């Protein structure tokens, strides 16, 4: 039994940008009301109540790359 | 058994930007609200309760690189 | 058994910027409000109740890269 | 049995900034409220109640590398 | 039984700017406020009730790298 | 009165050869005669009199980028 | 009056060569005769009279880049 | 009367070489005359009368990058 | 008059070479003649005058970067 | 009147040269011969006259940066 595992990358993720301009983010406001009693959480839950998220992402390029490699035997 | 791994990896990401610009996050107000009398949380729960975010992430470039490599025998 | 693990990485992410401009972060207010009379928390819990988070962050590049690379036998 | 780990890594991971420009981290103000009685926490519970988080963070360049090796046998 | 652990890196991680400009914080007040009565934590239990927290970072750099590299026989 | 300038330029001038190969310069030879009486030279004034001139180059790779910007006012 | 001048240049002039080959530069001999009498040269005059030049001229890569800002008021 | 100069400049300029050969520079020989009575040179005057050049300038890359900035007012 | 000059240069000059190779300046002899009768130079005046220059120039690298930077009121 | 003078320069010019190979210089001969009479040089006044100059120039990396700033009022 011989494997031999030798993949090749050479690529290229890229990105360029002149200017990204004015954002302007002004949401007006609001309210999340939850009721509730009796709440039971058990064995690898995750979670969230009752949330107000504002954003604001602008990352002068976020390019993205996943490798995954794996052998089983 | 023989077994090689030998992945060759020569990848770039990249990116650039002349400026990124005014950015104005300027959200209203606002409320949260939660109602609850009895929590009960077991066995690797994660989780939150009632929160406000306000967010402003602005990177001068944000690229992920990510390499999984295993070999399981 | 011969096992040969020898992976080759020679990788760049990169950024770079002219500027970043200027950031205004200015949120209105608000309120969190929570009520709960009973809790219980067991066994590798993470939480948290009742928050409010102005978070600005702008890091001059915040590029990342993340290698695993595991053999089991 | 002859187990061969040797891999290779020559990446790097960089950032360039002309400037970074000025920020204006400037939230209006909020109020956290929060009711309870009886508060039980056991083994290995990580938490917080009743926080205000006001963060500003402006590292000239943050890249984060991480690597993970590991060899079970 | 041979096993020979002898990995490389020549890796950098870099980062530089010209500068990072001014930087104004000023947010504006608050309150935190919480009722409890009994309070009871047992066995490595970490948490923080009732905080407020205006936190200015800024770092000239702040790369990070983690290795880590373990062999279990 | 406000003026505002701010051109952005993300430009390249580049260039790829394999091999310079083989250059021969091998002219013949010559005469240059000149008769004159009277040189009356004056203010801003250049000359290139009587001359003989064997020339080689071969830069490898020469490239060029003028730029120029300006404002009255 | 507000004049604002920020102007960016991110570009990059390059190049690659793989070898400079075989160059030669043989050139035959000759003769240069000047004959003059009387010589006024005055205020900025430069010149150049009665010359052989044999140049040989190899740069590995000799690329330029010219640059100038200006402004009046 | 407020005027602001800020430009910014992350340009490069490079090169890269294999090697750079084989240079033969073997010109014949000559001869220069310059025959004259009266040499009447004043006020910012130069000159180069009468020579016999053999140049060989070989850099092993040789870029240049010329730069100027100036305000009056 | 408020007058701000803060200019950004994070440029590079670079070159890389692999050898310099077989260089031979093997150029013949020659004969420089000159004649004449009165010299008369003054103020700010500069001659070079029957010369016979072999020159060999072979920097390893010799990129140049000229700069300026003039503010006048 | 406020005037501010800040520029920033974080450039870097370098070379780099696996070797310098095998360098000869090896001319021929020759006369050089000046014939006059009477010499006046007065007031910055320089010359060179009757020369034969053999120059063997072969520095390993010879970059050069040069700079200047000047303000007036």
């Amino acid at each position: 039994v011989q494997i031999v595992y030798k993949p090749v990358d050479l690529s290229k993720v890229t990105s360029k940008c002149g200017s990204l301009g004015n954002i302007h983010h002004k949401p007006g406001g609001g309210q999340v009301e939850v009721k509730s009693e009796k709440l039971d959480f058990k064995d690898r839950v995750q979670s969230k109540i009752g949330s107000l998220d504002n954003i604001t992402h602008v990352p002068g390029g976020g390019n993205k790359k996943i490798e995954t490699h794996k052998l089983t035997f």
